[PDB]
This record gives structure tokens, C-alpha cells and sequence, in this order.
């Protein structure tokens, strides 16, 4: 069984969407797929949730109500084989002077949310 | 972009914890695949946050605010190139006669979020 780390992420405080989006894929991105590699990661998906895509989520979630929306502005998701390949990850010297200074440039770091999962995965 | 339709479920009230996700991968899991298919879904992930995967998450989110940690029994996720693809698949008339009532037997209706987002991908 395959493992799902998942972060929820809430964009700085007062940092636009536009700059938000951009630091995250063009920026950030960038900076941890090295880490991803070393350690093994699996898979890797980052979903935004902007000004491209709400029209489209407006769209399946027509007839809901908005609380039962997600508003997170950015969620990353990390596949693993087991857990020890994100700690390991997580304490890497290089990770603590790149990775997470890096988050205070565009997460509001006092709200983050998280989960892991097992998961099952379909391709067709 | 490829898009994201992720759907959060609370477990049916007081059905068991095995039940629901023994439901969802025996059973769902197979009534679904061929609507996935036949719709173009490029893929769909099942994220399940149970007794074998709690210890793990735990371990995750070590430190964290048990109120920071994601609460839902399963979570689905649709990756496909339009929301056309859902939409349509959700109005075939087998989809309500199969899938709709299907999910009365494992999720608790009056609780389901969800979330559409534009995604970037990366395997290694
Ligand atoms: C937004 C965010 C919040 C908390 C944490 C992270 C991001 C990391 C770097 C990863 Cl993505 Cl693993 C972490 O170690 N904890
Ligand atoms: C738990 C759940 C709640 C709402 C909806 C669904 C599941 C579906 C069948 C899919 Cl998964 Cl597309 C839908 O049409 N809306």
C-alpha cells in the first residue's frame, strides 16, 4: 500500500494570488523535485485553486453550499512507500536551509493543515 | 492544465470503519471504473484515513494541532483535461441508476465537501 502526505496550504497573508501561484510552481516547484528524487517520493501533485480554475469548480459544486467548498489556495501531495522517506526528507540539512525558509514566501505558516492517508490509484 | 475534482466524504453514521472502507474499495471502486473509463478521467485516487494508516499520519503530523489534522474517512480524487468529462458522466442515466445510489450505503449525505483545482504533476 501506497502512502498520501497531503498539506493544505493558505496563501501568505496580503501576497496576491497571481504571486502566490507563481512562486509556488516557479519557484518552489523547482526547489523541492530534487529532494522528491532523493528521497524516493512516488508522485507529486500540486493543485491550485485560483482565478483559472474556480469558474470550473463553480461549476461541480453547483447546487452546494459554499462552506462545503475547500478554500485552501494551494494543496501538495507527496506518494511515498513509507513514511521514513518524508522524515528523512523533512530533516535533511539542505531541506531546513532551502525548503523551509522558503514556505515563509508564500504560506501563511499559522494555518497549514495536513493528512496521511493509504491510497489506491487507477490509469486508464 | 489537467484538472482536479476532489470529493471529501464522512463515512455513513455509525457504519464501522471496515465497513465503509471495505465498501469502498470492493464495491464502489469496480461500479466506478468503467464510467471513469468511458468519460476519459486520466486518473482517480482513493485516499483512505483508517486504522492502518493513522499511526502514519500521527507520525506526519507529530506537533501539529489535532484540529490542523484532516478529519475525512475517504477522499476521491478525478484528474481529467475538462470538467465536461464529469458532468457528463454524473448526468448518464446509469450513473444515477448505480453510482448516485451507491453512495447512500457509505457516505453520510449530509456532510460531502469538495474542490475543483488546476494540477501539476511529477513522477520519478
Ligand atoms: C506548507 C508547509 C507546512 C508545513 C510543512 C511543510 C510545508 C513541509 C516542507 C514540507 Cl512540504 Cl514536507 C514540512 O516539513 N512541513
Ligand atoms: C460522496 C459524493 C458526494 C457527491 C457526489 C458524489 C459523491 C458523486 C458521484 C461522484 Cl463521486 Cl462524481 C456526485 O455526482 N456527487
Amino acid at each position: 500500500r501506497l502512502l498520501c502526505f497531503s498539506i493544505y496550504v493558505t496563501k501568505k497573508p496580503d501576497q496576491s494570488e497571481e504571486d502566490h501561484h507563481n512562486h509556488v510552481s516557479k519557484v518552489n516547484a523547482p526547489m523541492m523535485i530534487p529532494f522528491l528524487k532523493k528521497y524516493g517520493i512516488v508522485r507529486y501533485t500540486v493543485k491550485h485553486n485560483d482565478a483559472y480554475s474556480k469558474p470550473k469548480q463553480a461549476a461541480l459544486m453547483a447546487g452546494q453550499p459554499e462552506e462545503n467548498v475547500l478554500a485552501y489556495d494551494t494543496v501538495f501531495e507527496m506518494i511515498v512507500k513509507d513514511i521514513e522517506s518524508i522524515q528523512t526528507m523533512q530533516k535533511d540539512e539542505e531541506f531546513l536551509r532551502t525548503a523551509i525558509p522558503d514556505l515563509f514566501n508564500f504560506a501563511d505558516m499559522t494555518r497549514t493543515k495536513g493528512s496521511g492517508t493509504w491510497i489506491e490509484e487507477f490509469t486508464f
